């Protein structure tokens, strides 16, 4: 008969003595707020900034005995967010925020509904740009575990407790795709219970394994590196004599490997430790100098040589011939079987 | 006689028992909110970010029996947005927001007017920066269908229903032009009715086919690629002997194709799958190495050759002559008829 | 005697029945709001974004009979913007906003004063970043007409009318200078009266012819293009024989024209249609390949040639001599008289 | 005895008839607001945007007879900014704002204190990003005078007057250092009294001479330009004959001068008029083409030459020898004494 | 029995005469606010902008005798930030702000709790982007001391005093890692007590030594510089005669050192004084010109030389031989022992 907000106005109002400023079960057990998120959007992972943008549905669940209606014959009683500040709320935040906001588009995107026993369902939409450290040892082949963590600010452990729910504590959007990564489904859930001069505080937290898209930097960086190496070697399938063609076909290959290495570290954070993309290419550098080393190996022996003079020269021109046809691919094929296997097991 | 806002103040006020917190037809049928948009501005499609900026007029239409005036002799009774919060509103949002705002320029750009039976016309102006996935298989020749979707947050399906109206549910500005695309007029309208732990919620949604401007990357990337290919071949219309002109005219063409390929993938998202612009140019790469392959084919046979020695050499210098005048354009003209036809049918 | 705000408090207050929510002359003629702007700042025209930042003084003028004081012996009665929301205001906005704001620096920069008959002077300061389409056919020599337009949102035509005033409807700052353009003084003023499913709405609008600064891209792009063309031709004033100097002085000129063309389209929106800066330079490209075409024209005839063999060769070496000294400048001087005259009349 | 805010609450409250909406000395003399600023931070001068970020302490001083307490035995009575809106304030703004804000960090950074006679001390903290035109005729050697100006918005001249105070009207931070400039201590203070259709308004304004750091572009642009010029000339200290070393050492110098000129105008606004950095380098361009001009001067005379043929050739090879050893430095040393002296007197 | 906020409502309310506008111990001693921070996040040090982003927990501690409850049997009485504005707060700010904000994510991240004697614990979360000057004399090997400073705005020294606490006045996060630096644990704490026309104000301040990650620019800039120097010298281990290989292997090394120097100063602020990275590379420039100087030293003596003519030439070809094998590494090995030792002691 009576409208429920009118019933709610005398429920949580000054009548019935309800305060919005006091936690439920005060002078009693700590409040167990169980939670789960629905990731709407995810990504734009600025590895320069070492962070990621994510848009979630933060769902929060707890119970208030002060809000347990009895006579009203329904189960879930919703509330437009005008009266949302009139009730108690948790002091949730993120320990790795780096910028966030609500979404006031047409409405404060804020859900409330209350069970008969006062089980409080609370859902809001938050866009987060969460910082995460980026271990880039095997940089195109890393599985980044960028995390997120949810803590209480005023209420300590003894008055409030965050929880994950057991039934799928991270719901994921169906077409949630990543331009550069794959979100693995296994999402670790644990506690990061802090300690301060103030004291200790609750923390639930989530972990997100992100295996990359290997094929991109394969296309951009590996394959143009791959061409020059064979291009360095057909520059040994070049003519018998020390020609200016041997001069030109050598230096052309070297500058492109410098050029690809210039554009290699274009969007990278400036980590001290060596990553995987440069040792791919610095080896390709020291391979591409060997051809110019090989020409001077021809050129110094050509100047070393006139019967007996050139007799040693053309003999050494064959020891440089039949070995380099074998030694060039062998040092490169032994490189990849040395290279990829560590990056295949990690 | 009495001013209408004064009539409206006792209409929707505390007198006549009107609440802003309760949906119309409560404990009854779900509210059918029909809607249509007027796209003022559209574009700045950051394909790096895979999104698009759009400025709309979100028009919303429904009915409230609580707001049905009877005695007042007019039809549409407007309202400046001061009293807009005093009435019920829907909980509309976007499932792919990525940033939005209202427009408070001189006035909250918010329209209300009410029919005699309380049919509520509601219009606001929103700038959106809506995310959309970007399939870039045929990257200069794709028809991108970037979408947008409109959902309820608190009210489920059983209490609220979004609708498109039949009479032109997306109105488009007249001079709405795109710097890189064409908005096709056919705009698909359907439902994206979600399901959650909370439950199910209404969704109407719109789809926007965007065929590009083919001619730009034609000018920037195809035509400078086109010049080098013929420039590679007049470098076979070069002199009889293995000259340093054959050395210089070969390597000049190769580095520019590397240079255009460096500036090719300038503003591109890092997708794993191969797009169309690189297979345009990687083929142009492997074409441009064939000329340097052709010089060494001349150079190795020149070193292979003295009567019978040069007799085979000049004979092979003609088998490299009359075939390459035929084989060069034929492998390229067969490429484009292999290339464009798939990109002409999609 | 009594202070005027105290006189104003009983003027526009609840006493004397004044509403801020009702337009003047309600149930009567539409309100004629005449307006004019003072452009404080203007520019930073992001042609990539196809917009321009402008900071204006939006002056608005109309009349309210409800605000016509009688007994107070003065003419213009100002008001600090605290009481500005207490009166009626128009629902002005911009149809091409793309971001705007007010200016709360030390004070809401909001002017009100009221005549004896209630003629309302209303002035505020707005920074706008207004979108404008950019026709770039003659890109360094275009006169861009970037516009701005001012519409009503809730009030239709029959209740409200925007106007320009006759007496200089766009006031311009004195030292309002542009880094890349010239604002022509002639500013077209007309109507963009829209029509919707809602109905029709008033619009006044202004137009701004912007002729560029021609001399910049002259310096950056024309003059370095100009040097290579003569540098291509002194490479024909080179020695008699087909030298490696003819090889080196040719390819040096070609790569710089590629290099300038790489930096040519640095900050340009990706329009499909051809602009003027590339046809300046693509012609400079096909001129610079003619010198390498000319060397191979020497080189093929040098290999074509031994008495009668070289007799034709040196004769053709003179037909390539005396014609190219004439044919080189003539095709370029006929180009500019073909080029600039269309760009001098538009 | 009684707390002073309680004394202030009945001082400026509704009792004693104080209005915040009325200027002091109303229906009397115009209010003389004297002011001075303390520049906390200054710089990040985006010459592309032609503006500068500055963070100030805007101190404002005037007198209110309505706020002159009498009985309270102290001199300066401060006020936390909660009651700051309860009093009158000036309508100060900036005519060249381009974005600004207050600073609500832990507190509205807003100072009030009141003398016994009601002399009002008012100080706030503002970060400004102030636009300034950038005359770049002598671009590395200009003294930029970027200004700032402070005007009233509603109150005209006859009701309000801004002033500088005599005692150091611009206080400057001690370690206020600039990454690219030097703030000269002489700061011009004058009036920019505007005139409008509304009328005339007060303006005080400040001027800031900014002499650059000459040594940076000296290091980046002058010194690498300086090396090539001598590198062009040791390429004339090259061997007797027209060698391919003369070919290679010429073109190497030319492309670097193109390369430095490409990176020269990296961060520059696109002004039409010629600046100083390009005439530094375009002269360095036309110097570096003279060496390739000198080789062809050798090469054409080498092809011109066989007893009497080479006799003129080696004689002209000495007229090109002994003159160019003198003519090369002389045209460059006469250039700098032509160059720097205008840039030393301005 | 009675809830504590209800006890707090009559504690700090209008009853018991509590004002939020008056400092504690008014007309008495200055308030000693001791403080300490917990750095949550730190970094993204934009050396171009000369600043750093930091996210802190600003903890503030003082005492209010007005807030000393007596009868309530507990020690720390917390308060959700709704009633936070109802009490007195300090006027803290930062003198080097450059942008800051609070964090309203789900809750104003604002902590209050009050001891029995009214010792006020106050903690909030602030993200700061704090400016700091960047001395870049030894640019890859500098220890940057970027500071932060905390001042009062309205309250002077005689009414308010900031303090550090003795017990670890800067708490640091455990996994607080830097992408480019190391935060040294020693953090200097002192006073920056300002003086103005207003007067003098309290200041506590903190200092943060930041030693870089040396290994990055080692990898990016030192090692590619290191390769060319040996590559310059094997270009002297080249053949006996003045070959075009000596021409080509010289100029290839020079342009890469120009290319690395172009990408060297990519992200650097434009300081006038010379840094350490360029004197690393300008020496590498003047080393790499010596090889081309060495070829012309060969080439001029080759043209100087026919019995006695070449007899001096091959003798000078040995004085250029046996010295340069010794003189090349010696001038470079003496450089590094001159270089690094100053950068090892600072
Ligand atoms: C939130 O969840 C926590 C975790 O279960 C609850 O704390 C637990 O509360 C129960 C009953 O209140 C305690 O059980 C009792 O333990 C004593 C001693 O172990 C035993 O003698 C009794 O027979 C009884 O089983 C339990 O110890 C306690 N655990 C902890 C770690 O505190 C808490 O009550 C929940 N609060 C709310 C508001 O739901
Ligand atoms: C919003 O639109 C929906 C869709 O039409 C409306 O729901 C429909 O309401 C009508 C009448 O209220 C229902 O018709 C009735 O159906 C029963 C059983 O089918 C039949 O025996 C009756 O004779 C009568 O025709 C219809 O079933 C129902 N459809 C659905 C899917 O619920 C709704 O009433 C509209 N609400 C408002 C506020 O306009
Ligand atoms: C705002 O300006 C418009 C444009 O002038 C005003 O509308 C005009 O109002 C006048 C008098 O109210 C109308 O004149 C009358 O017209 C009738 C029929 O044409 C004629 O028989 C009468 O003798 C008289 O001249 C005029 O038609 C009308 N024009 C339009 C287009 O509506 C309007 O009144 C102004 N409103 C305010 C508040 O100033
Ligand atoms: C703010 O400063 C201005 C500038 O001094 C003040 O205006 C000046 O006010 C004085 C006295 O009120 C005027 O002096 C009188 O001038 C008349 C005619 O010149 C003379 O016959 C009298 O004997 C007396 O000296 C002075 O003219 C006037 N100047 C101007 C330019 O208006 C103003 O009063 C100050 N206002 C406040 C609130 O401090
Ligand atoms: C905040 O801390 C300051 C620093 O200690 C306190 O100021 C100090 O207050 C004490 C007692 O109020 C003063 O001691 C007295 O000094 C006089 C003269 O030196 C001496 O004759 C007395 O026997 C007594 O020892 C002390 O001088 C004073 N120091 C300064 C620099 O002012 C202040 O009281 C503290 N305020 C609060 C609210 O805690």
């Amino acid at each position: 008969p009576m409208p429920p907000s009118e019933f709610l106005d005398k429920l949580m109002g000054k009548v019935s003595g309800y305060d919005a400023r006091i936690r439920p079960n005060f002078k009693g057990p700590p409040v167990n707020v169980t939670c789960n998120i629905f990731i709407n959007s995810f990504g734009s992972i600025a590895e320069t900034t070492m962070d990621y943008r994510v848009n979630i549905f933060l769902r929060q669940q707890w119970n208030d005995p002060r809000l347990a209606y009895s006579e009203y014959p329904d189960d879930s009683l919703d509330l437009d967010p005008s009266m949302l500040d009139s009730i108690w709320k948790p002091d949730l935040f993120f320990a790795n925020e780096k910028g966030a906001n609500f979404h006031e588009v047409t409405t404060d995107n804020k859900l409330l509904r209350i069970s008969k026993n006062g089980n409080v369902l609370y859902s809001i939409r938050i866009t987060l740009v969460l910082a995460c450290p980026m271990d880039l040892k095997n940089f195109p082949m890393d599985v980044q575990t960028c995390i997120m963590q949810l803590e209480s600010f005023g209420y300590t452990m003894n008055d409030l407790i965050f929880e994950w729910d057991e039934k799928g504590a991270v719901q994921v959007a169906d077409g949630l795709t990543l331009p550069q990564f794959i979100l693995k489904e296994e999402k670790d859930l644990r506690y990061c219970t802090k300690h301060y001069n103030t004291g200790k505080f609750t923390c639930i937290e989530a972990r997100f394994h992100l295996e990359r898209q290997m094929g991109y930097y394969l296309i951009q960086m590996y394959i143009p590196s791959l061409l020059i190496v064979i291009l360095s070697w057909v520059s040994f399938w070049i003519n018998m004599d020390a020609a200016p063609a041997r001069v030109g076909l050598g230096i052309t290959t070297v500058l492109t490997m410098t050029t690809q290495s210039s554009g290699s570290r274009a969007s990278l954070p400036k980590v001290s430790y060596v990553k995987a993309i440069d040792i791919w290419m610095a080896v390709c550098l020291l391979f591409v100098f060997s051809a110019l080393l090989e020409y001077a190996a021809v050129n110094f022996i050509a100047r070393q040589h006139v019967e007996e003079m050139r007799k040693l020269f053309i003999s050494r021109a064959k020891r440089i011939d039949t070995v380099s046809r074998v030694a060039f691919p062998l040092v490169f094929l032994i490189f990849n079987i040395f290279y990829w296997i560590t990056y295949k097991i990690i």
